[PDB]
């Protein structure tokens, strides 16, 4: 397949904001890597196809081999764009 659009970079360092229905608050796990974005649904490595984006939240990789260690399918800073992270040490 060769379907492209303005998504986030393959390797977008995020967390998955999810919790079993206990009436208790949603819990993050990470660092997950978004390969493709879709309207209100993100195609992430380790996922069946898509997670509804309310159960995902962007993270700060810090740098180096954090965001970098991902499948370089469309790793190119021109078709795929991200935005300013939180900046958290």
């Amino acid at each position: 397949h060769h379907h492209h659009h303005h998504s986030h970079m393959v390797g977008d360092t995020v967390w998955v904001r999810r919790h079993q229905t206990k009436n208790l608050e949603p819990r993050w796990k990470g660092p997950y890597t978004v390969l493709l974005t879709t309207p209100t649904a993100l195609k992430v490595d380790g996922i069946a196809a898509w997670i509804h984006a309310a159960h995902v939240k962007a993270a700060d990789p810090g740098g180096g081999p954090s965001s970098r260690l991902t499948w370089r399918v469309q790793r190119s800073q021109n078709p795929l764009k991200i935005r300013l992270t939180r900046e958290a040490p």
